[PDB]
């Protein structure tokens, strides 16, 4: 199959600081692929925890290329688009559909984790789906290593996309990488449910953060959620990142273990 890699660009499947994400279809082949073409006139980092990354639950990493300032990055493509796409506003999705996509979530932090990198900015518009609607983890810009040699390193940037974000990147000078991950998959989990954030950023100085910790759930978007993922919630949604559920409780849970959904 020669002439292999010869992609045409179609159409802007997104716009991130750097540069922005186009969708090149193949030559020969007539393969999809994803390009981020950033324009440096961090990806360096970007493209080697990219190189790590082999999970279906992850968006795939092919390769790379400079012409001059201009850094390409070849990814998987996702006909599906973001689950950001899935939300409906104020209604979020059918309870089956959230619970299969936060199955996904799960499997792909969890594969991340155990290779020792935190993703830090988990949010439905790097959720991705593929043509099954599966559900891809992407955009590793801010991700970064926080275990090595089998020794956990404190995160102490503070990074990531406030209405996710979790309490104690806004309160203590250093942190452990993964609770802040489970936090943004709770938040993306409300979203898929309610079709809407529960606050501004998780601060004394933010009133709907206050109800919550307050266990005002007669508000939205708690009160839209059914009490078994809302039990789940109150377990992940936690203030202190030491007593918040770890992903194997999480996979105890009575909702994340409730049948639902048909299969295909
Ligand atoms: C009008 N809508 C705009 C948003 N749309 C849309 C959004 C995102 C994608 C899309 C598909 N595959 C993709 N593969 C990727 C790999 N890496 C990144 C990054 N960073 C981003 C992607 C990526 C984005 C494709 C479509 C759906 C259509």
């Amino acid at each position: 199959v020669p002439f292999v890699e010869d992609w045409d660009l179609v159409q802007t499947l997104g716009e991130g600081a750097y540069g922005e994400v186009q969708l090149a279809v193949n030559r020969v082949t007539e393969e999809a692929v994803a390009v981020k073409i950033v324009d440096m006139k961090n990806i360096k980092k970007e493209i080697c925890i990219n190189k790590m990354l082999n999970h279906e639950n992850v968006v795939k990493f092919y390769g790379h290329r400079r012409e001059g300032n201009i850094q390409y990055l070849f990814l998987e493509y996702c006909s599906g688009g973001e689950l950001f796409d899935r939300i409906e506003p104020d209604i979020g999705m059918p309870e089956p559909d959230a619970q299969r996509f936060f199955h996904q979530l799960m499997a792909g932090v969890v594969y991340l984790h155990g290779i020792g990198i935190t993703h830090r900015d988990i949010k439905p518009e790097n959720l991705l789906l593929d043509e099954r609607d599966n559900l891809k983890i992407s955009d590793f810009g801010l991700a970064t290593v926080f275990r090595y040699n089998n020794r956990e390193r404190l995160l102490n940037k503070m990074c990531g996309t406030l209405p996710y974000v979790a309490p104690e990147l806004l309160k203590r000078r250093e942190f452990h990488a993964e609770p802040v991950d489970v936090w943004s998959c709770g938040i993306v989990l409300t979203a898929m449910l309610a079709g809407e954030l529960p606050w501004d950023q998780p601060s004394d100085s933010c009133q709907e953060y206050s109800d919550w910790k307050e266990k005002k759930t007669y508000l939205n978007p708690w009160k839209k959620i059914d009490s078994a993922p809302l039990a789940l919630l109150h377990k992940i949604l936690v203030e202190n990142p030491s007593a918040r559920i770890t992903i194997p409780d999480i996979k105890k849970d009575r909702w994340y273990n409730k049948p639902l959904k048909k299969g295909a």
